[PDB]
């Protein structure tokens, strides 16, 4: 029957992300002006924090995020998810053939019902260089 | 209630893979001989292209593509998945202890009805020996 | 409609792990003392063993394993689940932005009715230190 909330995003420096992500750092992304590629229920929504879930939303989400940046081909890309006191990392070694990363994760999320704390924090980065040609797209989906 | 269509199969130099992956590159893998371990519904189906999206299945698609080749234990492991104008990647380095790799997503996929261009693509590779050892598994769920 | 089956674990050296995971090697995790997060129907159950999945419960299951243990930021964190002949495996090299990793899965799992078989294992380490200081998640899905 699918499911009850999720949205999908695509991030880029023409919507809503940084001009330049600075090298080696990770900086939460404010996703207010990501573009919104589907969208389901109302549970999900984009924020400058990030992803907002609605209060009485507790449950299982699965989420994925994901970086091409064709033109930095060196080092690793590092992703992380955070979520309340959790917070969920990776590191994808970099090459031409693989100029990114991924991650994905299924992780079980609290609701507590304080907007600023009830937020999924998402960034990325490369270690030895800016990114300023990327495509990343943030998909989160409440399973249960 | 479960998924309205998925399809999970297991590919080999047995079943319907190459006799050898090249070393550094990423060739879309034919699945049209891979073995059928799980199949749902009618949405998702195999082809020399990789995996065929039926009409009307626009939607949320969790995926996931695994490979085991322990005679390779070295180098990185780079896998890709491409749907549409869009493509993922990870890359994944080879010890003894983890002579593979894994690539995870949650997607919006948008089906145009060009079965041509509504497949989901799948390679991987070793970025310093071909690999003709291994079991990959390649498996996909419409969530929404 | 959300899962029928799941379980979500919190593993540290307080809640049932070892009190030093090895370096470089992969013990099969003993889950019965971890911290259950959240579970959901019984068909999922934690045990030595890991995750025992009940008899008539084959289908498509989502799993996700992450580490945290910021005092080790070298090396790469190796991380494996394996399910009856089947192993998974994944590399993620540490840093200081990225003191862990994550391994993710869409696997298709086939109950035989043998306890002793029919269970998910999970293990992770760091090829080069031995991790006394870590938060691990392991959680399991059936979303069919």
């Amino acid at each position: 029957g699918g499911v009850t909330d999720a949205l999908s995003l695509m991030y880029s420096t023409s919507t809503g992300g940084p001009a330049s992500i600075a090298a080696n750092a990770l900086t939460d992304f404010d996703l207010s002006g990501a573009l919104t590629v589907n969208s389901v229920g109302t549970g999900l929504t984009k924020s400058a924090a990030g992803i907002q879930l609605a209060a009485g939303k507790s449950g299982l989400y699965q989420i994925t995020m994901t970086v091409k940046n064709n033109t930095v081909t060196t080092g690793n890309y590092l992703l992380r998810v955070k979520y309340g006191s959790s917070d969920f990392v990776v590191a994808c070694p970099a090459s031409s053939l693989t100029a990114g990363g991924t991650i994905s994760l299924l992780i079980y999320c609290n609701v507590l019902g304080v907007v600023s704390l009830d937020v999924l924090k998402f960034s990325l980065c490369n270690d030895g260089a800016a990114l300023s040609n990327y495509i990343i797209n943030i998909t989160a989906a409440k399973i249960n």
